[PDB]
């Protein structure tokens, strides 16, 4: 029965550490984490905000608040998943917690605005640095990749005690906005609202130069980005690019989609190679986060996935390519939407979160990866938990041994007083029991080996062999066999 146990983590509040980099929630979190422990929770997840830690200047890392937070977590006896959060928290009208990337990095942007992902109207998105500057030494002598590597190295050195004590068990490497490996193709601040197709965010001068060179390398120097793609809030059929039998299918469209999605893959590969080197020999898993772009999954162009950078079509597996890139690093996939049913979604959005989840989990498992999941949106109801349970053990319980497939972990978004009071807590606690296959909490489950060095670098052509033939997912049971109620 023990092979069925799925670990449950809970995300901490976005302001677990204050926006001024002070630890202020000692008493509150102590009581809240005690409730989590009483409920059987294996660990917590937390954003380690770049804007807080390296906020005062290059290499001025102030870890003092995170250390206090981490001691609290260790004192509670909980495991810890640390997100290298190289992205802005909040920043939209109405957001409660607002933590931009370091001011001194934004200061570079006042002179070189092309450090930011840029749309076709020229709007600069300040939430994250363009993958176009990964290897450009623009930041007081450092490249973006060097800044990420140096931050992770400082983290390791300063948190060594927590790593050695087995408190920190997972490093989630932020690779884009919201920590997700994607482009910022659906920004509320630029006027997007659900379920707009989004936009291609490749207009910064660095990416423009990259495209031109890539185009010349295949004999077509003349080529430009597609200009029949509409705008953020369009539907696919309103554009010549994304409509059925549209220009996304052309030789030109295919080249562009490949270039855009490949650049995201290369960004992840090169940052994971550095992260692996940093954490070599520590008993931790490295993970990336893939965003759950479920809208337009039911139309041929998969338009919102394409603009996010996931080149996914009925005959092209745009997630298995990503999974193949992760293999050499022994990195895990952290996906979302684990809580969603298709019946809960708007019809006109053409949304299929269940099939998308099935596609991403199946891709990870076919590449031999650990796969974990999060809920996309806040949920406290038994139906949500039953959906997560279904995704956690897609073929149900194996009474003989471990199941054919299971999630390596699930991380719940997110801790607050609401979760640990009233009927919410009862529902949550029962969820954790079921995730644990009704066994008691086992802190020693899923032990990590010392992280080995990433295997040999493989080319983009090698990675892309995973795109086709596109396979049906593994069959998933309609309903969990171990529901909450
Ligand atoms: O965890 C990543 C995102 N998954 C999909 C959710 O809808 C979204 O809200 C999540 O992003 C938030 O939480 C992250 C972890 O706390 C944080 O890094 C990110 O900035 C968002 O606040
Ligand atoms: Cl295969």
């Amino acid at each position: 029965v023990k092979g069925n146990y799925v670990q449950v983590y809970v995300m901490l509040p976005l302001d677990a550490v204050s926006v001024n980099n002070r630890f202020e929630k000692g008493d509150e979190l102590r009581a809240q984490l005690r409730k989590l422990v009483e409920a059987g929770v294996d660990g917590v997840m937390v954003d380690v905000w770049w804007g807080l830690v390296e906020g005062k200047g290059p290499k001025a890392y102030d870890w003092s608040a995170y250390k206090q937070l981490f001691e609290l977590v260790q004192k509670a006896g909980l495991k810890l998943q640390a997100i290298m959060s190289f992205h802005q928290c909040g920043g939209n009208v109405g957001d409660a917690v607002n933590i931009p990337i370091p001011q001194w990095v934004r200061d570079v942007g006042t002179r070189d605005p092309d450090i930011f992902y840029t749309d076709g109207h020229g709007t600069r998105n300040i939430e994250y640095l363009t993958l176009g500057v990964d290897n450009q030494p623009l930041f007081h002598g450092r490249s973006a990749v060097q800044m990420y590597a140096d931050y992770m190295t400082s983290f390791r050195e300063n948190m060594k005690e927590f790593l050695d004590a087995g408190v920190i068990v997972d490093i989630e490497v932020g690779l884009g906005p919201a920590g997700e490996m994607r482009y910022p193709s659906y920004p509320q601040s630029h006027g997007w609202s659900f379920p707009g197709i989004g936009e291609f965010i490749c207009y910064d001068k660095y990416l423009q130069a990259d495209f031109k060179a890539a185009a010349a390398a295949v004999g077509h120097p003349e080529w430009e980005f597609p200009n029949d793609v509409g705008q953020y809030n369009d539907t696919p059929e309103r554009t010549q690019f994304f409509r059925d039998n549209g220009t996304y299918l052309s030789e030109k469209g295919r080249f562009f989609l490949a270039w855009y999605s490949n650049n995201l893959i290369k960004h992840g590969d090169r940052i994971l190679d550095e992260a692996n080197k940093v954490f070599l020999g520590y008993k931790v898993q490295l993970a990336i986060k893939i965003s759950g772009i479920h809208w337009w999954y039911k139309v041929p162009s998969h338009a919102a996935e394409l603009t996010a950078g996931y080149y996914n079509l009925h005959d092209r597996d745009g997630y298995r390519t990503i999974a193949r890139m992760l293999k050499r690093h022994r990195a895990s996939i952290n996906f979302t939407c684990a809580e969603m049913r298709d019946s809960e979604q708007s019809s006109q959005a053409m949304s299929a979160p269940e099939e998308l989840v099935q596609q991403v989990l199946s891709a990870g498992w076919r590449e031999g990866l650990n796969v974990a999941c999060e809920n996309a949106l806040p949920r406290y109801d038994p139906t949500a938990y039953n959906t997560i349970l279904r995704n956690a053990r897609p073929h149900g319980i194996n009474q003989s041994g471990p199941p054919e497939h299971k999630l390596f972990g699930f991380t719940y978004l997110r801790l607050s007083n609401q979760l640990v009071e009233g009927q919410n807590y009862v529902n949550f606690k029962t969820f954790v029991d079921r995730m644990h296959a009704n066994l008691p909490r086992d802190p020693y489950v899923d032990p990590m080996a010392p992280l080995p060095r990433s295997g040999p670098e493989i080319s983009i052509e090698m990675i892309l062999q995973a795109a086709q033939p596109k396979l049906q997912p593994f069959p998933f049971q309609e309903h969990t066999d171990l529901p909450v109620g």
